[PDB]
């Protein structure tokens, strides 16, 4: 089935210090929307919550004329895994690996996220990020089981200068993607994120829209 | 004025061998369309004409709310320059610098293009490129006179594998871009390109559309 | 103390397929030499064993004037972690995280290594790598607990063309590095690797030498 | 012949503003040493003179066992050209193309250098660079007429933080390099630079040493 609900377990470390968080949410797989709440297990994170945005569910993304490959792989249970790198302009790096299991229309995510090299005086460790800019991701299918996706990402900051990164990932499928997917390349995805947080929890929302054209 | 016609002069070298091209064309600055016919002046090209696509006029690009910064800088004569790098997956590199002069609605381009490190058995030197994929460019304005634009570009080939590149550029303006430009970031631009070529000449078309959103 | 023996548990996945290996060896921490042997647990590896070379112990590396920061962090038990990315020329990516424990002069490594996007017909998945070229890594210390290390790496192949990658890592220390280490930047490290393998096992050797100058 | 003297002409622009500089120097092609003096011809330099270091003569570099390919190509008159890109960590970029002519043991260089995207408050435009760090360049020979060279470069600054860049170039030869050069890869080159400057002139010195090994 298409998803209705999801849970998240995100674990790993930033600058060598372990973190762990759990959250739960819902979404609309016909519209590419999702929302998630996460209560901190033991006080605020030691870094900007905004750095978590890409790690806070492509199963909610439909494609223009049917299921996305993500949806198809959830629907038949065969699945996919995500392997992502993010290189930040101040020399920090994040690597991430997402695994999923499904229980009918419920998704369970197990996301390992490792970040290093964030300067102690930089905008991540001193909580100066204010929002993530809207993004366009480019997707290509080098083979029938593999998506390569790239985006140039940026956050606004309290200082007014943007904090930029390069995001690259593979999405690796256990079963080939369908011909209706592979025949249309590149596929782009527009994404909007919203995050609010307090000292004790965060709320996250994302809107995603796949497109081959705007003209 | 907004542009209606243009001429092209590309000069430089690929793998150490000089080339030169001249062309002329037209475009619609209200629709982001352009068309060019061109000829090689030092005999037949030693490399795939498709490599020239990005070098074959953002003055034809309107913005959603008004003139693009490119149009504004042509209209008041203050101008901009383009400084572009392209890094190809097989280790080749192109650097380019575009200068323009304006005569009413006519644009004169002087574009220096230098390419090196194209493998002699690669898809550029052996004419295996078949089309340029549609693209999305992301633009940010790190300061009021500078655009940073990035795109992940790809060509289809006869070998069935794409030929990928990273394109990056600064666009440097003599006068600040207007507030109605600076206020809207990121700005994306969708581009479609068509190229036909023979041993002596080519015909090129491009369609460009700026967007802040697709939702 | 300085290390004399080590073992390795390396695990993760390549192109979505899990692997797990254990190896053991020895090294000379006054000379920067080490050796490791490993049997394939459950049949041959599904990818070139040469891709494992950087993942197959800087505690064996002395510095030009005394202990390396790696050796100092082992001596006092405070330790360090390694977080590494490798980007290959054909679009594949590897991410890795190394954690260590110490029992006297014995090192235990737990290394998670995840690779994706290796083309099925490329040199890794078809076992065309023949050796790893000698390398120079550049090290800088952006802060007193963090090393940033970069190298441009290359393998020879059976086709007589090299297979290139960009390697980047942070080494994150629990305690600050000593002032005498921090004072000498950049620090370079020359490395030579040797690997032999059959269908059932591999044998690895590495020599490493730190240097600030060659003149 | 081997070179003994040289002249420099650098032309191009930084952040859209034209610059032009000429200088004269000497060197020792048996030792990999050179020195150059340049007086400022049209007023004070509008950016850190340290940014010019890589642009301020590989014909002075011998190889370990004989003439370098640069020296061979000068000596037989066939020559080489340099095509270089430098990407700086704050988003600035420099592209460069070096052409040479020879008059006996005298080199004449014509170097086009274009830089863009240097932040007006960054260390280049506010003269905070204090020295270029010693460097290691890695050279490979993808074909018998082409060198690909890479280096991770860094300057010290008055802020204490290093200013890093990625330098990449091709060196393209009119005639094949000697067979006795081509199988010894990678070839590394260690470089030390010194720059003295006043309001009216600069004096530059470089030492270069090729090496395949340090053990």
């Amino acid at each position: 089935p298409l998803p209705k609900t999801h849970e998240l377990h995100i674990f790993g470390s930033f600058n060598g210090v372990e973190f762990d968080m759990v959250g739960r949410g819902i979404g609309n797989p016909n519209e590419g929307s999702e929302e998630l709440n996460a209560k901190f297990t033991k006080g605020p994170l030691k870094f900007s919550p905004y750095i978590l945005v890409p790690h806070l569910y492509y199963q909610y993304l439909p494609f223009p004329d049917g299921m996305s490959p993500f949806q198809a792989a959830m629907h038949d249970g065969s699945g996919y895994q995500v392997h992502r790198t993010i290189q930040y302009e101040d020399g920090a790096s994040v690597t991430a690996h997402y695994r999923y299991t499904y229980e009918g229309s419920h998704i369970k995510g197990e996301f390992q996220v490792i970040g290093t090299g964030f300067p102690p005086d930089g905008p991540v460790m001193t909580n100066k990020l204010t929002a993530m800019d809207w993004s366009v991701t480019k997707m290509l299918y080098p083979n029938d089981k593999t998506i390569l996706s790239t985006a140039d990402c940026s956050y606004t900051t309290t200082a007014g200068k943007r904090y930029q990164s390069k995001m690259r990932e593979n999405n690796t499928f256990a079963k080939p993607m369908a011909a209706d997917i592979l025949q249309k390349q590149p596929m782009f995805v527009f994404r909007k994120s919203e995050l609010q947080h307090s000292k004790t929890e965060l709320t996250f929302k994302e809107w995603q829209k796949a497109f081959t054209d705007v003209m």
